[PDB]
């Protein structure tokens, strides 16, 4: 009866859940959560759109939603993140997914769409995103239809001329006034992960932010756990898994250090690699510096390491002129969001050699090669599984909360067409629930100790400007 | 010749200039500073008061100062701190200097009142502190000048008595209408600690604070080194010095997990012990739990740890129950606030015995003994010395940025009679000055990279919010 | 056309030949034996039988001693640490290969005796052993050849079982006398791995080895590369993609403090675990204990450790009684060469649930659960790809050069029937050929130098009982 | 004894009695053997000359040998090392000893005769050295005695011609025969570090050893816990109290990577130096890299790194012209037993200024300058305090159990005039000792388990060829 989905492979749901199984016992935060909230059913009448990694550990947050009472559609944030078995129990849990490891471009934007055809008609009216790109198609697409159409027949890559042709097609397919009618439903976005918190102030500083929106990056329990930690266990992870390369004895570089750039760093140089950085922020490569990390220029650095990683957010980190200078059969890599770190259409002319999934040999003229990972595209989750399930239970009970404050608590329009952070109580919420599970005993203060360093026993026990 | 100076013995000077020469080479921002400020001058006319540690780091950013114009008078922050030999080489330099290794609390006090007495008569127009007692000064001097005397009359404490006695004693020897004539001619303060800034924020709440303000405490750069770094550099070398313990093979216990507990876990762990924390936040506890660091109890660690270390903040950490149950010769040291994290009162009725100074054991009635390091107080301080010469010019430096702006930076009144922060150029700024003599070498962003993350090329490249 | 192989899908080959050539890269040492002895041909006329990990650096070894002039046989020394790219690669250049990764344990011992079935008829005149299966072979037919038969009626496990009725097949089927041949015709053994060395100097102690034997493991540039940095690289690769579970936070549990318990413990604490190790050798749990490790039995890790791993080479190390008490979904696996070190057979009347290829979930009756990683097997080389290339060149360095001078090199008779190790000189030479790849520069004594401290500038340098 | 000894300070016995008591609890294997031995007198008769740093853990192993019921007079083998207060404390016990820190070199060997002139007539009958100093002046005078003298007026370094005039001194004044006397009545000699059982076995293999020698330094529970665990404590140690620089982010270049390399390098990256290594050595090279450091040569660090140790044994290893290409202010200094390895020489006609004790600058013809520590002697003991009291504990109760053997157990001459090492039953011995202090808890092989690995329970647990 149920066929609203796209998986790779429907078999693959028992293995799926089997795994599901286990990330539930090392995801305390979401089921708690479910405990707490399963009562209260914040999320009945929600028919959430979501647009994230489709991980065994989202799979645990799409259960978590639904035992509050959501109605979900979702679909990957990324063309190679999807872990297949778990995309498959989702699907056999009659929940649509539309999400393959491997899918094209044309197939992302397709199901990216696919996201806002409500079954039973109607729409959507939350979304819960990674990278912005389903907050983008409906901004995107609302802007087109209140007449200004020229940005669409202009595009400037081959991702964003798939966009482009798709925003057109639903111009003309759906009903007139369709992205207004989503706009208009959308009672709130969250948001989990650095490029897509930028695109949504963006937004909310031109004044076209068309729904409130909750920035979950920056809880300090998603920003320095997941962005740090998660990373830290899953870069090394995605590079072994591709290549089976010596890590002891090699010279890594990593642009970048901020959250996800320390966290990379150290993966490296825990793995035994000897770690250059560069930084464009002096405090952050004075940071990099007070670690022991050689801080040098891309231009530096190409013709000596051995692997690359580019952590930026930016674009145009490692060049074309810099893969020329590159030693034979050096490794390159992107954890960044987006694949435009690395001049990928710049090698298109070259002579690609497939090696298996997500990696791909590239010789240059002069006979030397280079080892592509994932071709460029979120090395951890191209190839390898993404941040391990504890991690993700922390970023992952965050996004419900948002999701919750969103739907359920913002009666009295708290909550306007801007970004807001959750507050310290909840941030805090958060890491409590993961400590029983690793063994940390907390210490309680007493009264006069609250008192004397001027908390509430029960907290929040810092100041919302402390960096921790 | 010149005679204005207060010191130990003036015949410490060269000794004195010979330390002070190889603190510079380790101190590269406030040199780079004196380079790159010299030429235009920002603090000609400036009068600078100081209140601060008269250490041989003090004296080089004293002698910045002057290398960028400013008339200087200072005293020591604290009656033990001053080195006799760096007092001297800044006396014998020329500048007003009230500062001597142990002086008494009345000295202490009349040395701060002689920073307002400008050579030719009139009064400072800056005032640089640590801690606040300069500021506290000039404000309960108004007070008590404009008619509201009744509260020098009613010491809480001997210190305060002192105090008191002070400002009678300066509203009957100094002219009428001195201190509103102090408060008139300060153009800022710049303020380095805690307390200060505490005392700072209560004013300018109360309405108060006849003066503009920079917390210098709250910058990156400096809450970084002054509490992260320093202690990471310092706390192993202070057990070193005062037991010359094998640290390969011990447990240690560190309370409190904020940035100086960050640091001297790190410290430890460096130095081969294996560490527990304890915590009252869930979010810092979370942290150490996944730093691998145990993270237990006070009561757990006491019959186990064989090395103690307070970093809370806070009172009553290590009581006299806790040292009963520790190990023989389990050691016992402080980092954190300056008195009271651990006990020392509760054990007056033991048997103390002197080892060196600094260093004592402690016996209990079961014959168990314990070593305690510096009577409590500070270990970094007491057995060791302190934060290194790099460290400090990253606060110094942070202090010398803060003097210019309110000196020659507040022509347009940008900083009114509140308490402000510096922006984040200038925190920036700080690390830049010391990029070079570290080897680090900084990216610069191209224009569309710059557009592309939303920052300009020269910075800032992030948010007031962001918590590196 | 050429069918002598068993493999899973001879289709694989091409992407195994292309993993062989990037493995080229990454084993300067092998590719530089190829290019010294390849114009010497030092291997014609030798037929060697190699039983060892199927993997894709073992086939660069193989394809080196074909390149050397040998004729080859082969099969891997465990049921699941055969890469099938691999053996596709080594069937698919037309040398026999008997290697499936998941082979029962039947099929196991029938592979290991096709290494004698000749093609043409006849016998090896060589064998390349890890784990010492091949050279039991031999040594257990030729003493049931001569008379002794009574062992093969007492077996002591399945594997056993299945081994004796080999030799009774053989006996059976082959030609009277086929052991003595075979032992007659074997010219030598070198042997990998700390677990064979053992078994042939208790047949040499015993006056029962038929043939010479180097023993490789001992070579520095093996057993202080090889089985500590490989494990450090290996270990926690085969744990990530075997269960994707979190490390930092979690206490692991490691047996064992020699070489490879020193890898194992480096690599889950780089990883991020609290590890723990027991050991039986006082000096060895004296460096545990230096290096910051928790030493403890396994009854006081059992309850409380989130993850076992047996490194020791002896037997009953984990128990059913340890199993019984482990938490809920403890991890347990073993990184040893046998999987005796923990009681699997102990198991076989719960609950197993698979969850994916070498993953095993076990429920006792009292509902706790544990996850077994390869039914006991080396979790290193069962769950992922075993040690990287580049250690991997340094061991099968040495192994092409004990090949050499056991088959090309003992016409004096200087090898007798006793086990040998290669010399300082051939063990300095290996490292010296993967110094470039690497980066290294080395310093070269002067002669003044190299007079002082009383060895020649070309080495060797340390005497032959220096322990690195 | 009441007279007979010079120290720097009696006064100073309290303060070294309660430092001795202190390291008393550190030090459990001299302790036990104490209480092992005491009883049994195995010392008794025996008159031990003890040349060896004249620290508080030495003052520990002398009070042990004298429970043994050893005559001691004692020396400390180098200028700078002595502790005063411990030299104090044992000379306040009676025990003559003559160590002053900062002695010069005249009175360094003046003081190492006076060994020799036992206290109511006659010669010592054992030596305990560290280095050879006191072995090198019986086996020069008896050289000289027996007729051969040329060599005495041909000293290569100041060093030498004082030797040498000691020499000539003695044979002037003393008995004829002297020489010869002090040969006879020796019984053996154990020696305690690398480069003096050099000169050990260098006087074996020529045979020209006098009497039995007892190498301690290879013990297993001496070279791989002192040279390397020691030093990983003491040279950061030394360092900073010399200098008191910030560590973080500098760049360190250790030259060497044997046991004291290895720890040295280690001392400096836990500091969080980025740690720079050369080596003449190709396997300890490929270690170094493999511990992820950068291996070059001395001129390629010379211009670059700011901390620069050696830690070779050789000389020649810093010269002159790497201290002229040299960053302004970097810091020399040296770790290996003697002042050769720096040029220290080719420095004496430039400018030294003093800063304090053990610290010098430099300054060359361009003025740049250096920071030379403890004259370029070893640096742990120079501007520290030596390793710590624990790991001492290990080498000492070596020495102990050393001058037992050949005292107390050579009455069937199993030591003839050659140099022995101690079994690995007394070296598992002492680290048992030291289990208990630290934590250990030791497992128990079963008899089944023991056979099954070839080993006795009690052990020994390893072959005589096993590297640790
Ligand atoms: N699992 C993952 O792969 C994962 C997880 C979290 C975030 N991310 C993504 O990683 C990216 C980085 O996120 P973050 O949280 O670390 O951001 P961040 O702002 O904390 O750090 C980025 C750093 O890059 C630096 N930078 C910018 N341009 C540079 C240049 N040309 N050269 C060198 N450095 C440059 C910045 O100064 C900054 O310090 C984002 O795209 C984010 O969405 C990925
Ligand atoms: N020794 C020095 O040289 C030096 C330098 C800088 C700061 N300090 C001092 O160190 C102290 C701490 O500074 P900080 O910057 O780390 O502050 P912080 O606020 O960043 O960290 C303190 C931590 O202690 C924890 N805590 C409070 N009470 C506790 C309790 N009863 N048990 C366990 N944990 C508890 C808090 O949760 C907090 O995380 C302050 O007094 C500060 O002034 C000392
Ligand atoms: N997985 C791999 O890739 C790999 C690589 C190399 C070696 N190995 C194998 O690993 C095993 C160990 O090799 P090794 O070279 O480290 O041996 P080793 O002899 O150096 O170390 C083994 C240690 O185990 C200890 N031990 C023995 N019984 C014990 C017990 N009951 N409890 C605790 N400790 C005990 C010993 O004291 C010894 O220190 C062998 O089977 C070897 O063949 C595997
Ligand atoms: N300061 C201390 O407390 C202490 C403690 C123990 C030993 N020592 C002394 O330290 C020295 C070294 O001892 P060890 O046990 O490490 O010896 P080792 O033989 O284990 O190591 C010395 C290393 O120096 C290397 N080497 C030699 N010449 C070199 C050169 N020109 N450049 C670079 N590397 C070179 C060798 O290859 C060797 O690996 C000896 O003098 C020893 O007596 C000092």
């Amino acid at each position: 009866g149920f066929t609203d989905y796209i998986v790779k492979d429907i078999a693959l749901a028992d293995f799926g859940r089997k795994e599901i199984s286990l990330a539930e016992t090392e995801m305390p935060g979401l089921m708690a959560t479910r405990e707490e909230y399963g009562p209260k059913q914040p999320l009945k009448g929600a028919r959430i759109a979501g647009s994230l990694h489709m991980t065994i550990q989202t799979a645990v947050l799409i259960e978590t939603l639904a035992a509050l009472g959501a109605d979900i559609r979702w679909v990957s944030c990324n063309i190679y993140s999807t872990q297949d078995h778990a995309a498959a129990a989702i699907a056999a849990a009659g929940i649509p997914v539309f999400a393959v490891k491997g899918e094209t471009l044309t197939e992302y934007w397709d199901y990216t769409a696919k996201l806002f055809d409500w079954h039973g008609g109607g729409t959507p009216n939350m979304i819960l995103d990674d990278g912005g790109d389903a907050t983008m198609l409906v901004h995107a697409g609302y802007r087109a239809e209140q007449g200004d159409t020229a940005f669409l027949d202009k595009p400037g890559s081959e991702e964003e001329e798939i966009f482009y042709a798709l925003v057109k097609r639903l111009l003309k397919e759906k009903p007139k006034g369709w992205f207004a009618e989503i706009a208009k439903n959308i009672k709130g976005v969250s948001e989990e992960t650095t490029t897509g918190v930028h695109r949504l102030y963006e937004m909310a500083n031109k004044g076209t932010l068309l729904f409130p929106a909750i920035n979950v990056n920056d809880s300090v329990t998603k920003s320095k756990f997941d962005n740090l930690y998660g990373c830290r266990e899953s870069l090394v992870d995605g590079i072994r898994r591709g290549t089976d390369v010596m890590l002891s004895g090699k010279v890594a570089m990593v642009a970048g250090f901020g959250d996800v750039g320390k966290g990379s760093a150290a993966s490296l140089r825990q793995a035994g690699c000897r770690v250059m950085v560069s930084e464009v922020d002096p405090i952050c490569a004075l940071q990099a510096a007070m670690e022991g990390y050689e801080v040098v220029t891309m231009e530096d650095a190409a013709p000596r390491a051995d692997i690359f990683v580019t952590a930026t957010g930016n674009k145009d980190i490692i060049t074309i002129e810099h893969m020329r200078a590159m030693k034979d059969r050096a490794i390159v890599c992107n954890i960044g969001h987006f694949d435009n770190e690395i001049q990928i259409a710049s090698l298109r002319n070259l002579k690609w050699t497939n090696i298996k999934p997500q990696v791909d040999e590239i010789e240059f003229p002069d006979k030397h090669r280079i080892i592509m990972l994932s071709e460029g595209r979120l090395v951890n989750l191209g190839n390898a599984m993404g941040h391990p399930s504890f991690v993700m239970s922390a970023s992952f009970t965050n996004q419900t909360l948002a999701q919750i404050e969103l739907f359920a608590n913002n009666k009295d329009s708290k909550y306007a067409k801007k970004v807001y952070v959750l507050p310290k109580t909840l941030d805090e919420k958060v890491a409590r629930l993961h400590l029983a599970k690793i063994g940390v005993k907390l210490t309680e203060l007493r009264k006069d100790q609250a008192d004397y360093i001027g908390v509430k026993q029960e907290g929040p026990y810092k100041s919302d400007h402390y960096r921790y």
